[PDB]
């Protein structure tokens, strides 16, 4: 439990006399993972992967980060809604919902964000486009923090895409007592009819019912703890760089 | 302890998908602060809490089974709270949005009862219950205060107790004392308003935080005990327990 | 006819040289009322006690209030749409409606405003909230004109929700051209076969075509012109001096 | 008083037998009208006409339409929101307002609208254009009542554009308590100094500040009663003939 | 090819040490129109006007304007949405799209926009209305191509709404190449079957699917280059000067 | 100049009597490409290459595609919408765009849509995610031209991302009259301060007025038409490929 730098557990008498440089904004989805991982698990490992990058960045370069509760909506495919508790949020939404949260950090005296999503069906760059012209002042970054690090050398299953090896083995190091690996499917997937989309010629999104079988996409089962904690540590540490770069730069020198 | 089966913040989709599910709980928080002493997720945590155990109890009870969704922390707050460091204040028309999108959803996977059970006294549901109501003729939604099911009048002894005061501390005191040290609280003095008519209620306007309070709290949290915590939650769960039952017994009206 | 305090009435020559302190907006709905009271009625009584705690003001302090025209939509429940002319309006719409509202009163200079409803189904903190951040020099407050003093032990019928004993008495006060008695139904309800929400452990709206008959609630035969002059008088005097405190004081000092 | 045609006066018990053919949306603005003349004109003139046209087309051929109560939210120019309680209604809101009304009187079964405005600056076919597309069972039509009849050899001012000659001779006609005409002003207007502009090449909205003394658009010192009520009477028989009309047939037969 | 007023062929280069007076966007539509005519025909026109309006202004005044890209995003009418590719817009887009366009010009220092419209569907009073009180210091003015100078005098046909004879001639004279006069229908047009809307007392959209054939409103078929080249000469000469005195006046002085 | 598969020349009487199988949505930007290329290039050959893919498609397969008139509203950067011209659009106002394309095509009886964009810019996931929800037989697919196929051994410059060597030399083919390959600038561009954004840990948009002088991201001057030819070839084909599988298959099989 950090209560410097992460708000889920932090009080107002902690934080109210330090200076807070950067803010963090874990972005998740409420999705089923397969069979075996949790609904909150695109919220939990942004949330805990950008903790441990704060908690670097202060005892490395003094740097102090706000990790901001994570959101739990996210953008969902075809498929996907249909299933129980997924929570499907329009784009609209979603923006209405980071407007609010850069309005308020605004007026608090914040300048510096970095959205930390832990769903691939997130997109903020159009968001970010809007609000760079509202808010001339406030810079936001945007990052997968699946995608900082290469998970070649770090996983043996070559489909992981959702609710895999990767995901299962974070899960695993961060919180074990939420994942009973032996539950897992295959996580069978289908290709598109169209060979064109398939070959990436051009974007449709997957269609859950008729692309999956238990909602996961990729074999989960050769995940670990160990790969996890290997993998993670990485990602944590560039994630950490970026934090301390963005509070010790301005954007353009 | 964990239970995936009426928690969705712990479940995945292996527990829950061959069992039926009558009610949905929406917790409905704030990212607020609470004097200096409480969580700024107390507004979520709490309504999370209390919901999870009357699921708990309802199942056990009469085999109904209700699903506790994440809880939402968006609430709507007032003038001078946005300026707290990590206060997020929400519009209303943003918290329309995201329960339009947790309604349609929930709608097209079968569901057709929801409780939207609220931690802080700052969100008002009734006119999105409204709208939403022509737009989901068939789809039940009802919203409550946790706080609200029973009054704390009698189970505390603090008169002043609106925001992290001696209730809202005793029940996170007995939830979650790891999160709380009562050693660190202010005395939560609050300031009224110049206007008399204001304070005696013949109108309503919001109180300014930056005006009325010195750590944001509003009453003194000093006398919160676990055990009194305790004994408020034990008739709020057992009434949330009983309106679940008969959201999933009988129509709304017959 | 007083178009010193009255805009229904009033022209730009008798307000241009005048100073007003307080707005009042008046807001109602367009709603069957049992078989006997007008469609307006929530429009109609919020108007006159507005007019004449205006008028109470002046007289008594000096203090000088607009009572704007009453606006005519209401949030309503299930069941009250399919009801001829009834407008549900939703809560967006309102919303607009008071930002049109705000933004003009506050380029004209104004900067405190009361919203005196006239249905209950009308909820404002939420507008006000949001209008607080946009305007915050412009204070705005909302109210129910019958909850401003409580009817029990001025009306004697137990139930008296909607067209009840309560508001034909002030009608027949203020209108009794407007409202014939002997045409009221008796306002018969029924309550929710849910009976955690007749006790109000929880709020779902009160369904119309279920609950009731004749479109009222709560049986109106024992009302009297009488008992509505009666009723008002200290309405009328409790808000005289809330807007005479909204004229003279700070909202904290 | 008529609770047959006047929703402003009548009730449940009054309406809900009878069948309606047509419904009658006055629409007007909260607009200063010189010095002499009501906020409200241009709610009050058209929902006056609208009422006397639906009692000639009832009386006549017994066609049955209910006129609503009128809407005091319209579209204004630059200027004008300076000026003590006027209004400007941004066309979103104007269009959500629309929105509520049909979306009501569909579920209600009505399937014929005529919005009758008192009020140039408002403008309905876009709005009409839409709601075409979202209820094509419900006909939506729009006048202005000062169009249905030229206004040419009925008033002797050239420049009559707002509380004008006509506008205060109607309203000395309907409502003669509510305007006294000694207290106008000249009714002085300033031309755009962009020649093109004054010659209609293109439009650009009247600046009521830059173009308006006593903020009337002509001079209304001829108006009269006897010319308000020579004016109406041609306006109401045209209006009666459309109710009747839109009764018995279809949009095209 | 006109690289300094026309922005469709231009390129920064060319344009980023000029000084601009004058904005002029074309606002079309896309939309059949009758058989022969191209489904551009009302941005074309328009663009094609505006262009030598430019021009004329450059060369005889000075005065230097842009002419943007047209935007094909109209508003139609019942029963046209139903007709292959044409895209029906709702007042929100084009608002959303006008808003964009004036933010963006603005920010570029630029105080002076004209709409020319080549659609009559088109409606932009409100939206200018509306924009005034966001952009005080942004002039915009509103002209459709075709009542800069009245039709009547120019060509013969009796109507001539849409894609008859007045467009004919004018895009054979622009655009040979994209017309065949040989494959147009005769347009003929049905009218309401409520009198009074044929009269023009209340106005109600044409439905395409009840009134017309094959699309065109107006019998085409004596169309000519040289009626167009006679017709388009005034329009072109007074946008020209309209151009000019933007450029050189205030809207008051 | 091709009628069947071009709207943009296109009539109604060359279309109403064929069977379209998939439509084709250009997609680009009024934005500044270097000194030398035009402001619609990324509408421009968005448009070309669509054009050709369909005229390809029908040639081969029989299949029939329309192209539609391209969008020239673009998502932009802080420092572009301060260039003269350049027009940032919100991507709401995209979406609303899109959401009136789809419901005119989809009530024609359309159900399949490519996007094909000119401008990277542009992000259609998030619209694409909630329109499959809105319309769940219409089939919305999306592709940049310029990544159908790799720029490798096509083209000579390593740097190349806007206004480059590959748009330079794509343009001289379709349009060698629209662009002066003397007129280009070096297109030098400047990275960030923070060296985690330049390592795309995180993204965060470039800004044009610190990373650009002439507007360009890459150095042009080895343009020729006969790079342009060559590698527009390849692209053409997979788009055709694309059009064709569209046509002829299901999304899943
Ligand atoms: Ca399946
Ligand atoms: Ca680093
Ligand atoms: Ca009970
Ligand atoms: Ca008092
Ligand atoms: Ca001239
Ligand atoms: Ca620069
Ligand atoms: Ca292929
Ligand atoms: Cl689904
Ligand atoms: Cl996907
Ligand atoms: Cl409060
Ligand atoms: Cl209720
Ligand atoms: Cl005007
Ligand atoms: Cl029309
Ligand atoms: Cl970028
Ligand atoms: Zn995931
Ligand atoms: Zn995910
Ligand atoms: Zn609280
Ligand atoms: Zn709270
Ligand atoms: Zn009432
Ligand atoms: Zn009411
Ligand atoms: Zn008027
Ligand atoms: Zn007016
Ligand atoms: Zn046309
Ligand atoms: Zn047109
Ligand atoms: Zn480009
Ligand atoms: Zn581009």
């Amino acid at each position: 439990m950090n209560k410097e730098v992460d708000l889920s557990v932090s009080c107002l008498g902690k934080v109210k006399e330090l200076k807070y440089d950067v803010i963090i904004l874990p972005w998740g989805a409420t999705e089923p993972h397969n069979l075996h991982l949790p609904y909150l698990t695109d919220c939990i490992l942004p949330h805990d992967i950008a903790v441990e990058a704060a908690e670097l960045a202060l005892s490395r370069s003094g740097v102090r980060c706000m990790v901001m509760p994570p959101v739990p909506f996210g953008a969902h495919n075809p498929g996907q809604r249909e299933l129980p508790f997924c929570i499907h949020t329009r784009y609209a939404t979603q923006q209405a919902i980071l407007e609010d949260i850069v309005s308020s950090l605004h007026v608090q005296g914040f300048r510096k964000l970095l959205i930390l999503s832990g769903h691939g069906g997130n997109n903020f760059k159009g968001m970010i486009r809007d609000l760079a012209f509202e808010y001339p002042d406030f810079l936001i970054a945007a990052a997968n923090w699946f995608e900082v690090v290469s998970p070649k050398g770090y996983f043996e299953a070559e489909i992981d895409d959702h609710a895999g090896e990767s995901e299962t083995s974070v899960m695993m190091h961060y919180h074990p007592e939420l994942v009973n690996l032996a539950e897992a499917g295959d996580g069978e997937s289908k290709p598109f009819a169209i060979a064109s989309l398939n070959e990436k010629v051009a974007w449709v999104p997957r269609h859950w019912d008729k692309a999956t079988v238990d909602s996961g996409v990729g074999n989960p089962k050769k995940a670990t703890a160990e790969k996890g904690e290997r993998y993670v540590k990485p990602i944590v540490e560039k994630l950490a760089g970026l934090f301390e770069e963005m509070a010790q730069h301005d954007l353009y020198e």
